[PDB]
């Protein structure tokens, strides 16, 4: 009922290379710091829930600014492999959910009010990662403004071309019928569905032997969009069950409010085409 | 304009108050992550996430697992099963994982692979804790942690108290099963061995559920711990198979067969071995 | 690269009962018949894709059904260990998703034609579900007209009282302060949220040392509330990709109307008394 | 709380194609016939935890032979597209243990004694899967004597080539320096690994740039092995918590036996480049 240590295993790393060293695990693991007084059960659970949630979301930035990179030099093999990390990064935060759905307003309230304002809502990695799909708010510069290096970094995605801006941009260096505007424009204004766009999809998705690439990659995003629509809903469905209607810590309406960001959409003209597209010929 | 405004009410005058970075301490947990290789390679930021999401997830566990022991040892079944309920989710989150990893291939591991020296999940102190508590007790193992004294001795505390299947029987001595009276006490370094006596105690359960609901109930959240830990150590061995084959680990093992023989252990044997002999309710 | 076949097992089987013959795979596999001419690939991922959904429901009725007996006998473990298998058979009706989601809208425009107007809408076992769990709507009953038999079963759960009605009626058995129209009343009116219920819920939610038994199964409840609203909106974003905000066959706007049935609620106090629970 | 009827909807469907009628739920629906008496609460779930994996497997043929199609034509995107369903079917068969995984010993041994001899050894369509992928075994085809349709299906699909067989010649109809035997070879016999295969994985692994279709069909391979071992994995540990270390119903010694189809590899050559491929 036990397992041998085979020869060979190392025992003595203190010149070398640490697990815990590589990993820098003892401040990983020094940055849980429960409030409560006396101590709350659930409070552990709370803390790594969000902090879990936080080192995927860096990895997604990570793994996005490089599809990104991939689609500016017309690299659609390697954007695609990308995305498929991109999207079990975004499966990871949807599933995680029922952890924290064990979690009862009973226990939740025993500990809510440590929080004081803090909320979700000021997550930078978060606001970071809508900027860059390319729902673009400005007001939310103002929400960081006591943060002035976290607004500079938020300032910087909010000027830049969005993932799907860049998708548009490589299909017009390979001839579809895509506006000049897509060229260059103010990128801190978040972009308006262009029905103009609807002939460009309409051909790609009903000539898919000719138009392989661009269809593949259309399906991709359709696919990151649906993941996140589904993390935001599973939050949602989540904020009800432990909060129900209540105002958030943040200060705003609560489930409301976050029902407003899933009636969005980051890539609208992949979805509007759907009304109109045909057979594949 | 498929933007969403701010509501009024919402918190920005954040500089001297508690906000999300503060109470979470993202500086510090963000700042946790620094790949070695150079120049830097695209993928050694998904390696170091997906082991610090896991060693997370281990803190929680383990938090959970010591809880779900207390309530046990107070007779609390409903809360200990409410806890072990969690802890199957937790262990749910590190086995999900395991498909963000394999889109790495072992084209992209072997740019950084050489970066990562002698260091080894082996020697993860609370992968090596939770092991114990469940009852997988090996003291070879103290040998890995003997240059980090506070760490072994943290085993060493685990090591010396009943297991969490050791504290289940001891439940069921309390409620008048017929377990062995050295379960009251007896050296617990000691792995548990298998006992023949126990078979009788866990048909009479299984084959009276109306009468022993309880202890059916808290049998079963044993059988799916153990199952689900098994799936953990499977995708991880698969992993193992897909990014480095047969190769030799960077812990010194020869990794797929060392890994394996974990796979052929069992935290619970009575609890699989009585289903040999099992009947009707 | 062979694993050999050990002595003992069974390799003559005529005249014995065997898998195929027990599970009725003849009849189960002959189910499949794609209408499109010349046969389109996609369509046997669409068939499959809602026959096995229909599977799963057919169990969870099963279950739900035996949940309800459980309640109805103040068997609450036996109750809860039924619905964590309906918690388990939701999870897959809502997993499987991913699958059509790999059907793009220019494969599916192949053969959308031949569906003419049906509709899962038309799903008499969905129905079914809706209705035990309490969402019961009497204008359901005439799309099933064309299937008497199949109507009177919808009737039939329209009739009782949901699984909610019969959760209040065992918190009545047990001295909570459930309103006496719980006792009996006209089970084909969609339950209604009820202010009174309040107090009841504060209770339970705030004593869970007392009132653990009512804890843990509020508890499932909401569990199961939130697994069939993530399926709906699993379905509703599958739309999206694959119609958009075109008409459905069924005769609906599609999008929007399967919009309508996110907001409608199974437990309406259970998530009402997350605004005033306080501390247990 | 309720939703009305918009008015456009089709309510009167007598002469119409219905959802019922269009999915044949009548048959499908009167296909569950436990055989329990008095009847058994948890044959349901078991009856239709097996037919809603004899649906996924049914699918999951119908795409890989498209992929096979697509390989044979050497249509390389359309073959990635078709195993990205695959793999998406294999995952709702790998979680669905999840649910099965609700059954105790006590419930199973209620009724376990009404099945007799049958199995999923006995599954045709599992069976047909794992000889398309590669492990073909000519000893099978004596199980489903009894059957003399379905034995001829199984004889045919064990003397095609295998997906990986497939893979094998499109690779080298692009120069791959892939043996000559792979053109013409007794395709009944189950592939053993190849170490003159391995220079050729090495030089796709190692120029990823230039063999951009061959690493992400390699890749795509992985992960369909990958997933067929956790659905093994998963339904081992299912028996393991449900029967132990009984014998099985189709007289097998039951765990020890499914461990051994563990051992077994489909694409034996993508598992043996990890020891030597480079940066
Ligand atoms: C008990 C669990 C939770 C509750 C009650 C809750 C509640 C809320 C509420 C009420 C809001 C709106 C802003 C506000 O007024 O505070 C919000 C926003 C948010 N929450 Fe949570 N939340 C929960 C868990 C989480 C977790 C675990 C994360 C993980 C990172 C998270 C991330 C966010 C994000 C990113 C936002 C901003 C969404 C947007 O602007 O559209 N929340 N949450
Ligand atoms: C590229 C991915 C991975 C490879 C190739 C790999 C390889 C190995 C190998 C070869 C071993 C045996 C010890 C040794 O010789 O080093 C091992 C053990 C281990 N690995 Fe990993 N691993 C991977 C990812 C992970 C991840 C992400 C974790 C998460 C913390 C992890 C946790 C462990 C643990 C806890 C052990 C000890 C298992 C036992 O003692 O039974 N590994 N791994
Ligand atoms: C290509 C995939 C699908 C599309 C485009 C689609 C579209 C729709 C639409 C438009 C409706 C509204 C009624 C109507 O006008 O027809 C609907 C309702 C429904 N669909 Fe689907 N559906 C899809 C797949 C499925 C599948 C696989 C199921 C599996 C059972 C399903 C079950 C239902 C059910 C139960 C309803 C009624 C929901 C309610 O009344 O609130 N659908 N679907
Ligand atoms: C209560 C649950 C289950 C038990 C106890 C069980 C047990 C067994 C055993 C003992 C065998 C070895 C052959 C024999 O001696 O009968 C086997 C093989 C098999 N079972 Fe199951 N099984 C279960 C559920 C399932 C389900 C739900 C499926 C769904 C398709 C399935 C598919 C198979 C297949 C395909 C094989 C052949 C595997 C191979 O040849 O390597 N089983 N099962
Ligand atoms: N988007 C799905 C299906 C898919 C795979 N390859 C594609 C190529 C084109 C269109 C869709 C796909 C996926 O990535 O798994
Ligand atoms: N073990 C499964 C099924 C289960 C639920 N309640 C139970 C009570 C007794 C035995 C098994 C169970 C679970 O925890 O979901
Ligand atoms: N509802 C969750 C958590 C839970 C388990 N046991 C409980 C008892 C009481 C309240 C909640 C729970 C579940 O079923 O897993
Ligand atoms: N095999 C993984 C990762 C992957 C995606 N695209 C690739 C291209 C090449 C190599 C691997 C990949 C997948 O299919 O998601
Ligand atoms: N997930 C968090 C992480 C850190 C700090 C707070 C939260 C919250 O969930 C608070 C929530 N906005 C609330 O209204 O209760
Ligand atoms: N997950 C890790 C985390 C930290 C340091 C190393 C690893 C490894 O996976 C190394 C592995 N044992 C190897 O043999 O390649
Ligand atoms: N899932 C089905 C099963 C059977 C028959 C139709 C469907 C549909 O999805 C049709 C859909 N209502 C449509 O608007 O295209
Ligand atoms: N899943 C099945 C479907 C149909 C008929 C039998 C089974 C079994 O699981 C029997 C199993 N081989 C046993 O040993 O109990
Ligand atoms: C969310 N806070
Ligand atoms: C849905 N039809
Ligand atoms: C397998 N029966």
């Amino acid at each position: 009922n036990l397992r041998d240590l085979e020869p060979g295993i190392h025992t003595d790393l203190e010149g070398r290379l640490t697990y815990g060293g590589y990993l820098r695990l003892d401040q990983l693991l020094s940055a849980q710091q429960p409030l409560s007084e006396p101590a709350h059960h659930d409070e552990m659970l709370f803390i790594i829930q969000s902090q879990t949630s936080e080192l995927w979301l860096k990895l997604l930035a990570h793994e996005l600014r490089a599809a990104i990179v991939h689609l500016q030099r017309d690299e659609v093999w390697q954007c695609r492999k990308v995305l498929a990390r991109s999207k079990q990064v975004l499966r990871q935060l949807t599933e995680q959910w029922s952890v924290l759905e064990t979690l009862t307003p009973s226990e939740y309230m025993g500990f809510r009010d440590v929080l004081g304002p803090s909320s979700g809502f000021q997550s930078l990695q978060y606001r970071y990662i809508e900027f860059l799909l390319g729902n673009k708010n400005p007001q939310m510069l103002q929400v960081f403004a006591y943060d002035p290096a976290g607004q500079a970094r938020l300032r910087e995605v909010l000027e830049a071309p969005s993932l799907y801006e860049e998708f548009l941009r490589y299909l017009a260096r390979f001839g579809h019928a895509i506006p000049q505007q897509y060229q260059a424009r103010d990128w801190t204004a978040a972009h308006v569905a262009d029905d103009t766009l609807r002939p460009v999809f309409e051909r790609i998705y009903e000539n898919t032997d000719r138009y392989w690439r661009e269809y593949s990659l259309c399906e991709d995003l359709v696919d990151v969009e649906t993941q996140f629509q589904l993390w935001r809903f599973r939050h949602m469905r989540t904020v009800m069950r432990v909060i129900g209607f209540k105002r958030g810590t943040g200060g705003s309406s609560g489930v409301g409010f976050l029902q407003q960001a899933l009636a969005l959409t980051f890539f609208p003209e992949l979805f509007d085409v759907r009304t109109s597209v045909g057979v594949d010929n």
